[PDB]
């Protein structure tokens, strides 16, 4: 037969395992006969099998050398069979190993016909010219390969992600990725033509792969495998192999694009040839996370707004409308601060329902919150348009408005845009499809009232409730300027926005705690009749 090519380990490389295989591989090269050909491939392909079944020292070597041997052993394995592939008649030829390797060969005349050629792990329809060769005027020769336990020595793979992919996957995931965790699905493992220059193809070829599920039971009875249902964060790979200079090679999926998958198989077209399988790669990313700074800032505003309401809801000389009011404000706050310390990270999943609730009560709390100021002021205007007889206006009608106002609105928000509540990194509200418009017409209203109100009250005033209108419109300034900082924490890169956010609250609360209750006289005196 012809002159056989020796099989040597990469340079630099020792192993007494591969070099036993090795071994075997050029006595058999050299004792090879011509009937035996197809022979001495299912026999090299026994030897990779026990190669895999022996893994040896292999494991103790760096894994950019492994990976470069793995490249180095399909490389030599394609020239072997190119190399046998001349010196068997035309035809196909389909052998399984013990170890359940498959092997497909096919020799054609040339010609331009569609040929769809594979058995069981694969199916490639190919047109025909390619495989004849560009400058071989000889028999053409395509065939694939697939193995199944490559993760012996394709462990803890890298994947190089393209720039313009990169800038598809952060789009769709809305931040940096730190890494692809690799658990491939298919054998599947070199797709060959007659000529070493498949690196482009003229015309994209369609792949149908199959995944082997690892049973314990018989072989050839199982049935088609169940589909695996795709999560979140991961996405499916038609990757091949790809040799790399500084770490030996890596998996790489440019050039192939997914078209479906069904019936225990993945469809793949692809502009090139190389080792193909299929992927299930989870891709790890970082979640946007509350930072020590922040969390600890909303502690403290907590702990000043629940000072606020059991003030409030203790100190019995200062009961009245002002007071109600000021205690379900607090209310509001504290609860939609609970609320975003306890749910507006999203730990890297979907937007499930849990995340839209959290979503949706921050909302109300926001709006409720917002209207119990707007209440404030609205009594304040009351009592000074009333020239201060009194009356001010119940508690019902005050906890229908700032409670039930709030609800509609966020009621009627969530059954237009009920799928803009929520997002893959934070709980809180997406502004696509005209939500920004419907977000911001409620409570540039609800501002639009509370400047009227405000700008009336100090109008009739010019014509101790002054002092109470400019601490209403600081406390709405404040409270404002706080959302305002709320809603640009989860874009910015560099997170000083965020310490204007966390000083905003700490000022809130503060403000709030020293105006309505220290400040105050009879809310000391009744402290210090309670720590008597
Ligand atoms: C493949 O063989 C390795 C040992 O070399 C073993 O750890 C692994 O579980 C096997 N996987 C399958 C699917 O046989
Ligand atoms: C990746 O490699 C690390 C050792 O660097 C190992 O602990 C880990 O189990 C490996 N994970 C996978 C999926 O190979
Ligand atoms: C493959 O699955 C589809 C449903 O996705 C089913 O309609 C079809 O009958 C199945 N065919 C085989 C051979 O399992």
């Amino acid at each position: 037969d012809m002159t056989f090519s020796t099989w040597t380990p990469p340079p630099g490389v020792h192993s007494q395992t591969l070099s036993r295989f090795f071994d075997k591989v050029q006595d058999l090269g050299r004792d090879s006969k011509t009937s035996s050909a197809e022979v001495t491939i299912q026999n090299v392909i026994k030897l990779v099998d026990e190669l895999m079944e022996a893994p040896g020292d292999v494991e103790a070597l760096a894994p950019p050398v492994r990976h470069l041997i793995a490249t180095q052993l399909l490389s030599n394995l394609e020239d072997i069979m190119r190399i046998l592939a001349k010196s068997l008649p035309k035809g196909p030829f389909t052998y399984i190993s013990p170890s359940n390797t498959e092997l497909t060969l096919m020799i054609q005349e040339r010609g331009d016909k569609n040929v769809t050629m594979g058995q069981s792990s694969a199916r490639m329809k190919l047109n025909w010219a390619v495989a004849a060769g560009a400058e071989d005027p000889g028999p053409a020769v395509a065939g694939i390969l697939s193995i199944q336990n490559m993760t012996t020595l394709l462990a803890n793979a890298s994947l190089n992600l393209h720039s313009k992919k990169q800038a598809e996957l952060e789009e769709i995931y809305e931040s940096s990725i730190r890494g692809v965790q690799l658990r491939r699905l298919s054998a599947v493992n070199s797709i060959f033509l007659s000529h070493n220059n498949t690196k482009e193809l003229n015309s994209p070829i369609l792949f149908a792969f199959s995944h082997l599920e690892s049973s314990d039971g018989e072989a050839g009875r199982d049935p088609p495998a169940k589909d695996v249902m795709p999560g979140p964060r991961q996405e499916l790979l038609c990757a091949f192999w790809k040799s790399d200079s500084d770490r030996g090679g890596h998996w790489a999926t440019e050039g192939c694009q997914v078209l479906g998958s069904k019936n225990g198989s993945t469809t793949c077209q692809c502009s090139s040839l190389s080792s193909f399988a299929i992927l299930m790669a989870h891709y790890d990313v970082e979640d946007w996370k509350l930072t020590l700074i922040t969390r600890v800032g909303l502690a403290l505003s907590l702990f000043c707004l629940l000072l606020c309401i059991l003030t409030f809801l203790l100190v019995r000389p200062i009961q009245g409308s002002r007071t109600t009011i000021h205690l379900h404000l607090c209310i509001c706050l504290f609860v939609g601060s609970t609320i975003f310390l306890a749910g507006i990270e999203n730990e890297g999943g979907q937007v499930g329902l849990r995340c839209r609730l959290v979503a949706g009560l921050l909302h109300y709390c926001f709006l409720a919150a917002f209207c119990w100021m707007s209440l404030e002021g609205l009594e304040l205007y009351f009592l000074v348009v009333r020239v201060f007889q009194g009356q001010g206006l119940s508690t019902r009608w005050l906890c229908l408005i700032g409670y039930g106002v709030p609800l509609l609105i966020v009621g009627v928000s969530a059954a237009i845009y009920s799928k803009g509540y929520g997002r893959p990194r934070y709980c809180w509200l997406d502004f696509e499809q005209g939500f920004l418009w419907s977000f911001l017409g409620p409570v540039t209203f609800i501002i639009l009232c509370n400047a009227v109100i405000f700008v009336t009250t100090v109008w009739k005033l010019t014509q101790k409730a002054r002092a109470l209108t400019i601490t209403a419109i600081a406390q709405l300034f404040l409270l404002g300027c706080t959302w305002v900082f709320g809603l640009f924490i989860f874009d910015d890169r560099s997170l000083v926005l965020t310490y204007v956010f966390t000083i905003l609250n700490c000022l809130q609360g503060a403000f709030l705690y020293l105006l309505h209750c220290l400040l105050n006289k009879k809310v000391r005196e009744e402290y210090r009749k309670w720590a008597c």
